[PDB]
């Protein structure tokens, strides 16, 4: 379970991210013995991106480079190998999607919403690493930013976000053999830029910001019952913040709280709802991509 390959432990990554500027950090976070390695830097800066693991390797998908030089939205898949410590191109999206969110079913990709300039995207893809290809499949219901999304019993939810007009308290999912969308319960918190994953059988949002203040309260959805209830509050209010599950338990890195470029990196235990500070990352930051594999070389 925590073994992982060769003989070794796995890893909390984050990607890129933004302070100041779109950044480029790939670091990992060793939550045994609580050690940080920077890694190989991303090829282009971005924040707004996803990350997810598929086969061992880490894939970091969309974002936008805000560089003092330029803004550029991306349709970028990159994977990173943790045996070679070497990021390499995969072929790019459709479309480029800022504040995407990310989902894994099958060992295929989903890449869900995001932003290009102005627009706001309800446009689904999905993307095999076997194949090195994209496909569209049906769009959202909903045109959804900053929306989090999570894999549960290989169905995938879309949840929260921004629409253009309004943030969202929505949700919905897709049923991959009806190609089919259907919203769900409704959150009982609008949120954007939330942390959303998965554990047990429920999908967990995060923080996030509802228009008006970033938030610390954390609310779960639990599929057998279709309802939503509140969890203990995380200890900073945040919003885009990089969330991941690791050994039975919640991390939530960074984000920003109104004031600060959040470094601190929580931990929730569900079975004592309780949330404890683990770490720092080396750096304040938002916007990043998070996932686990296996150890580097
Ligand atoms: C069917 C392909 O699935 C994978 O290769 C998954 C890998 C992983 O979760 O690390
Ligand atoms: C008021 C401009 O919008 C934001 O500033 C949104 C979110 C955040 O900081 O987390």
């Amino acid at each position: 379970v925590p073994r992982g390959s060769h003989m070794v432990g796995r890893l909390i990554y984050t990607a890129g991210g933004y302070f100041r500027q779109s950044l480029s950090y790939l670091e990992a976070y060793n939550p045994s013995n609580g050690s940080w390695l920077r890694l190989a830097d991303l090829q282009v800066p971005r924040s707004g991106l996803a990350g997810c693991v598929v086969g061992g390797l880490l894939y970091a998908v969309g974002g936008r480079n805000n560089s003092p030089d330029g803004n550029t939205d991306s349709s970028a898949l990159d994977c990173y190998n943790p045996m070679t410590n070497q990021w390499s191109p995969c072929a790019s999206m459709s479309v480029p999607r800022n504040r995407i969110g990310v989902g894994v079913i099958d060992g295929h990709i989903y890449a869900v919403g995001g932003s290009h300039g102005c627009i706001h995207h309800s446009s689904v893809e999905r993307y095999e690493p076997e194949r090195d290809e994209w496909h569209l499949v049906a769009p959202m219901l909903t045109r959804r930013i900053g929306v989090g999304v999570a894999v549960l019993n290989r169905l995938l939810y879309a949840v929260g976000g921004f629409d253009g007009t309004n943030r969202l308290n929505s949700a919905e999912c897709y049923y991959p053999e009806r190609n089919e969308w259907r919203m769900i319960t409704p959150m009982n918190t609008i949120r954007s830029g939330a942390g959303v994953c998965v554990l047990h059988n429920c999908i967990y949002a995060a923080g996030g910001y509802d228009g008006q203040d970033q938030l610390n309260s954390v609310e779960r959805y639990d599929v057998e019952t279709e309802t939503w209830t509140f969890v203990a509050p995380m200890r900073h209010h945040r919003s885009a913040l990089g969330i991941t599950v690791h050994q039975g338990k919640i991390y939530v890195l960074g984000g920003y709280d109104g004031h600060t470029f959040l470094d601190s990196v929580e931990c929730y235990d569900p079975d004592s709802d309780t949330w404890s500070e683990v770490t720092r990352m080396t750096s304040g930051r938002s916007g990043v991509g998070v996932a686990v594999t296996m150890e580097p070389c």
